[PDB]
Order: structure tokens, then C-alpha cells, then sequence
């Protein structure tokens, strides 16, 4: 990319990267065993965020030295944030897949129910002050890309809640990202229905969308509406997809009365989630097509599980990334 970390960081106090977890860590994260069993190129790093006063864990797939400096992909988890079991590391072969591609991949393992944005208000249930856009865009790239010896190219990818984030970041900082991948989300956030979809994610973290982006339709909410500001994506290589499934983000790939009742619910909820995302994606495509902004589209049918589609999204988005990075 032509825009450097220092170009977007400006005044911002930068992150400090450590190769070891804080000594005050009480218990080992669930994902640590997965890192420890993967190739030596998969590393656990920790980035201190000055704005949040938080140590953020990162699962990093490092490139080999056979071709020198390589690009970096910032891959975001959904609502889980990497703080539970419903994430890239624990539900997909993300580590093995990218190891073979020879590319740097950085997966933050904190940020549950945050939309990876800068929140207007604090929320103790989510760690207090949330400044994930400042962290991911301004605090982290400079020191981390230096440590990884990247070639100066970068991409942002997100799924579900962070499939809004991966469209907002390149719009907020045009030219910073070479590519952006949005894996099954809703670009719109200020319209009636899209605002209510923010509540599905935020209710799980004891939060409201007003704490995050202020009043619906307000200045900051519109700034964070990726459908309204879709034209600002021009210049970025894009990959937009669908992870339509019955068993969603919560599900990994007793009596027959309760086994059939619970199964009836996933078909219904997965169906409402699929329908909601399908329209959001259709509106974005119509808006980008009308503006002459090209994207790689992976609109898929209803699958058995959403995580099966999300693992397939790592493959699908590789065509966008290989093209944007000239690999
Ligand atoms: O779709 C908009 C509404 O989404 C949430 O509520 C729905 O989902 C809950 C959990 O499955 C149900 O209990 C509830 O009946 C649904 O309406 C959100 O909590 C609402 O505020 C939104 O209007
Ligand atoms: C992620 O696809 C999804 C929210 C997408 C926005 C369109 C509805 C999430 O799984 C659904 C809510 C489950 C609780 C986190
Ligand atoms: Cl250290
Ligand atoms: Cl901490
Ligand atoms: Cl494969
Ligand atoms: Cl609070």
C-alpha cells in the first residue's frame, strides 16, 4: 500500500509488542494449545494498547524467509473476538492454510462484541474503554509490521460483526489497505433493520449500540455505516461473501423431543440471520455496481454450518489477496 502506518497513526502513542503473555495472566487461553501444536512460524504475541490500557493477545502466522518481506493480513474474529471457542483458530484450519501461502496473518484474540470500533462510552462488561479502531489502525501496524518485516502491503478481513469493520476501515483510511474481505455481514448500520442487527451482537456483551456509536442516524453512526459510505471503497481490492447456514457462529462443524425442538430453532434463527445478511449484501452489491466499483462476490447457498463457509472464505478471499499483493 502507498499509505504507511505513520501516515494514518499521526499523533497516536504506538503499541509495544511483547513475545510473552503478561505475568499476571491467571489461566491459559483456550487457543494457546492450538498455537503450541502448530508450526514454529505460528507465534503468540501481545500488544499493549495505550488508549485502552490493555494487553491484547495476537495469534500470528509468520511468513518464511524464502522470499524476504511478505504482506500482512489482519484477520478479525466475529462476536466471539477470540475470547471463547467460536473463532478462526478453534473452528477452522486457518493456521495450516496460511502457513503454506507464505504470508503474515495477524489474528487479534480479544475484542468480543465490540465491532472492533472506537466506542463513544465505556462498558465494564467488555473491559472498559474500547478503542479498537485506534488500536488496529494506528497503534498496532507500525511496530508490528516492523517486527514482522512486512513488505509494506496489507489487507483487512472480518466475519459476521467484523465483516462491517473490514468495510469501514478502508473507507475511514483510504489507501491504507490493499484489499478488504467482508465475510457474511451487514455493511449498513444506521438504517432501521441494520441498527437492530447491532443489538443481536451487543446484547450478548451487556451493551447497546448507543454506547458504541451514539444515537441512531447521528453523525458518528453514519460515519460507521459502510453502505452509505460504500463509494469510499474505490481503489481497494474487495471480496464480499455469504456464510448462509442453519447452525451459525455459535456452532462448531438428550430426548428426541428436545433434540428436534432445538434443531427447529437453529433452522429458524439461521434462516433469519441468512435473510438479514442476504439483503445487506444485495444492497451493497447494487450500490457498488451502480458506482462502478468491482469486488469478488462469493454469494453462496444455505449450507449446513456457517463455519464451513467461513473456512471456505479463507480460500475464496485468497484470489483477491494474491491479486492485490501481486503474489
Ligand atoms: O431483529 C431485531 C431484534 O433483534 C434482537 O431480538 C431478537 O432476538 C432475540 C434473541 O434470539 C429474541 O429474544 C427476540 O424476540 C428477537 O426479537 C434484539 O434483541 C431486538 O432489540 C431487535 O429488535
Ligand atoms: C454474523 O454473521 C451475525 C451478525 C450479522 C449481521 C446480519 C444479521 C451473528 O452470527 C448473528 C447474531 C448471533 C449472536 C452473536
Ligand atoms: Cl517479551
Ligand atoms: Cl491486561
Ligand atoms: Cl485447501
Ligand atoms: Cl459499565
Amino acid at each position: 500500500a502507498e499509505v504507511t502506518p505513520a501516515d494514518v497513526a499521526g499523533d497516536t502513542a504506538l503499541s509495544t509488542i511483547s513475545d510473552s503473555a503478561p505475568a499476571d495472566e491467571a489461566s491459559a487461553p483456550r487457543w494457546r494449545a492450538h498455537v503450541n501444536a502448530a508450526d514454529e512460524r505460528v507465534k503468540e504475541m501481545w500488544a499493549y494498547s495505550p488508549s485502552m490500557d490493555r494487553n491484547v493477545p495476537l495469534v500470528v502466522i509468520t511468513a518464511d524467509e524464502s522470499a524476504g518481506p511478505r504482506p500482512v493480513i489482519y484477520l478479525l474474529n466475529g462476536g466471539d473476538g477470540g475470547e471463547g471457542a467460536a473463532n478462526w483458530v478453534m473452528q477452522t484450519d486457518v493456521l495450516d492454510f496460511y502457513l503454506e501461502k507464505n504470508v503474515n496473518v495477524v489474528i487479534p484474540m480479544e475484542g468480543k462484541f465490540s465491532y472492533y470500533t472506537d466506542w463513544v462510552e465505556e462498558n465494564a462488561s467488555l473491559g472498559g474503554k474500547q478503542m479498537w479502531e485506534t488500536f488496529l489502525v494506528k497503534e498496532l501496524p507500525g511496530p508490528l509490521e516492523e517486527k514482522l518485516n512486512t513488505d509494506g502491503q496489507r489487507a483487512i478481513a472480518g466475519m459476521s460483526m467484523s465483516a462491517t469493520t473490514s468495510l469501514l476501515f478502508p473507507q475511514h483510511f483510504p489507501g491504507f489497505y490493499d484489499a478488504a474481505a467482508s465475510f457474511s455481514g451487514c455493511a449498513a448500520t444506521s438504517s432501521l433493520l441494520p441498527w437492530e442487527y447491532l443489538k443481536l451482537t451487543l446484547d450478548r456483551g451487556n451493551a447497546t449500540p448507543e454506547q458504541m456509536w451514539g444515537p441512531r442516524g447521528g453523525e458518528y453512526n453514519i460515519y460507521n455505516d459502510a453502505l452509505i459510505n460504500s463509494d469510499k471503497l474505490r481503489g481497494t481490492e474487495l471480496y464480499v461473501s455469504n456464510a448462509s447456514g442453519l447452525a451459525g457462529e455459535w456452532e462448531s462443524v438428550l430426548n428426541q423431543q428436545v433434540q428436534s425442538i432445538a434443531m427447529a430453532e437453529t433452522v429458524v434463527t439461521g434462516g433469519i440471520i441468512e435473510a438479514a445478511t442476504n439483503k445487506c449484501t444485495h444492497d451493497l452489491k447494487a450500490k457498488l455496481d451502480s458506482a462502478g466499483i468491482p469486488a469478488d462476490w462469493n454469494l453462496r447457498p444455505t449450507g449446513t454450518h456457517s463455519w464451513g463457509w467461513w473456512q471456505d472464505d479463507l480460500r475464496g478471499s485468497w484470489t483477491t489477496f494474491a491479486r492485490a499483493f501481486e503474489l
